[PDB]
């Protein structure tokens, strides 16, 4: 009933139709925290697609998914996930949108270890991205090495934009408590209202992820470890020695307890470090399908 007008809702905002009817070959490839993704092929021209199905009944909080057609129509970039059409199939929005073929940076971090050209470049990627929505007022607020994807050929783009918000004028600061608990903001989790200097924390904390392999209290159960990043000084590298000190200087703008001293999109864009970043082809070789080929 609140699901029927729910469903009501949604299909005055999405695309018409039914994607099944020029897709085959579903296959499922992943699951995130409001769907799952599939890949599938287009018939007519047998090109490939990623189809993300997300359950009206199994969200959190229903009203979000409007987030995906807010990014579809209105933030398209060329670090943000191409998403070409949205559709309301039985009870389940579906996306139609690019298929990042080199999969989601969490495979990397886990499997590998990456060197700080490759860091650096998916730090320019990321932060190219932010500055953009930034400036515009969207806040991501689920930045983590999960939400980042990669082209075969090692292009970085900005993924699951199903929490995002916004700010602006009439609406300055944010206050829901939304995101992934190891990679929260500090006065997020402390509920204070909250801007677009949240996702620079997240990405420091990716930083983290990208040097160590996980993000700090990662062994510590979610509830735990927002308390400590609430109570406790930024989080360390546990592999400090193994850093450039452009690297630690960097990290350090990022993982700023206080957000009027954090560093913004803007100004990280001409940091040192980045000098580092290499071209989209020094990632390639850590995807999955390259590394022991
Ligand atoms: C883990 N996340 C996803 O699977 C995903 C989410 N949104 C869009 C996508 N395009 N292509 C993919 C996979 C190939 C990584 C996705």
């Amino acid at each position: 009933s609140s699901h029927e007008q729910f469903r009501a809702a949604l299909q005055a905002v999405v695309d018409p139709g039914d994607p099944r009817s020029y897709l085959d070959n579903f296959i499922k490839i992943g699951e995130g925290s409001t769907g799952i993704v599939c890949i599938a092929t287009v018939r007519s021209s047998g090109k490939l697609v990623a189809v993300k199905k997300m359950d009206l009944r199994k969200q959190q909080r229903r009203e979000l998914l409007f987030n995906e057609v807010v990014i579809m129509r209105d933030y398209q970039h060329e670090n943000v996930v191409e998403m070409y059409n949205s559709y309301l199939v039985g009870d389940e929005l579906w996306v139609v949108m690019e298929f990042l073929e080199g999969g989601a940076l969490t495979d990397i971090v886990t499997h590998t270890r990456m060197n700080e050209e490759q860091i650096a470049a998916v730090c320019l990627a990321v932060l190219q991205a932010l500055s953009v929505l930034h400036a515009q007022g969207v806040i991501h607020r689920d930045i983590k090495s999960d939400s980042i994807l990669l082209t075969h050929d090692g292009r970085v783009k900005l993924s699951d934009f199903g929490f995002c918000a916004q700010v602006s004028k009439e609406v300055p600061r944010r206050k829901s408590l939304v995101g992934t608990p190891y990679w929260m903001a500090p006065e997020l989790i402390s509920r204070l209202p909250y801007g677009p200097e949240v996702d620079i924390w997240s990405l420091g904390i990716m930083v983290i992820e990208m040097v160590d392999g996980e993000p700090p209290y990662f062994n510590e159960p979610p509830l735990k470890a927002m308390k400590m990043i609430r109570d406790n000084l930024p989080p360390r590298l546990k592999n400090l020695h193994k850093v450039s000190p452009s690297l630690k200087g960097f990290l350090d703008r990022l993982l700023v307890r206080d957000p009027a001293q954090r560093a913004t999109a803007a100004e990280l864009l001409k940091h040192p470090f980045l000098a580092k970043a290499g071209p989209p082809a020094s990632i390639v070789p850590l995807m999955r399908q390259n590394r022991t080929r």
